[PDB]
């Protein structure tokens, strides 16, 4: 911080208050997407058997298809999809919903249709 | 630049002309934004008393709603509002505009409704 | 990694997969342009010299106008251009094509016009 400032603002409160960083957007979809998975892996007829989250990294066994892996990436465009069926993907934030850098499909869509695939057979 | 190279363009005439670099589309708008509030300032019946810019953070002083933050971010989308009255929100160039990941609607217009909501009372 | 976790996943059909990093989008623009506008380079009536491509730096030189430069920028959007006729841009992903964050034009179309405009004289 070279500017041979003194002190800008401690305008207290802001610093008084309740503070928080903020949480990342791409953290936030990953923990509402464990919970969420994780309580489909119940009503498996066998064939999700596991769901784990690292440090923003997700992977998901599904026997039928293989594995998916989910990840935290630095941007070029944010959130990283590997699938065993419809390949790779990237996505960013539109409207507060996660979508496809390629065509601009949600991926919050592209997992049900894949994830339901699988409850099938 | 390991690739044993030697010499790739020194096409002078990118570098002989009257060169610069870029400028963050950010930094931009918080100076168009710091000058532009601060001839707000002036017409405060007492209300807005201070604004102060550090180092791409800025500070507002609007004591009928308390302080607001606003900060240059690393993207998963760029420059930061935290406002006491509408909450937090980040933004980032659609066409030429700072919008919001949320829901697309211009920080420009956040600032003018909550700003002016103020001169009145 | 502190989180003092023993072991993930390793649910090797990840990791006994034939595996590979990604590419950076960006990367991939700059080499089929590369050599889309090196065999561009032959049908010069002279006019279009030498295209290099250093680190993910591209020059092109085109004596009616002067030289272009073409980046491998970090985000608050990606991708650099710097054209002697048109001024500066930057360019991010939309629906799989590089859009200015500016007014959202293709600079795949931007180059086109540019260097045809060429051809003529």
């Amino acid at each position: 911080v070279e500017s041979s400032t003194d002190g800008q603002v401690v305008p207290q409160e802001v610093l008084n208050l309740p503070l928080e960083k903020a949480h990342e957007e791409a953290d936030d979809y990953l923990d509402h997407l464990l919970d969420s998975l994780e309580e489909l892996s119940e009503a498996h007829p066998d064939c999700i058997p596991d769901v784990e989250l690292s440090h923003g990294v997700m992977t998901l066994e599904i026997p039928a298809f293989g594995t998916y892996v989910i990840n935290k990436q630095p941007p070029n465009k944010q959130i990283w999809l590997a699938s065993p069926l419809s390949g790779p993907n990237r996505f960013d934030l539109l409207n507060g919903e996660w979508v496809s850098l390629r065509n601009g499909t949600k991926l919050t869509d592209i997992l049900t249709e894949e994830v339901e695939k699988a409850i099938s057979k």
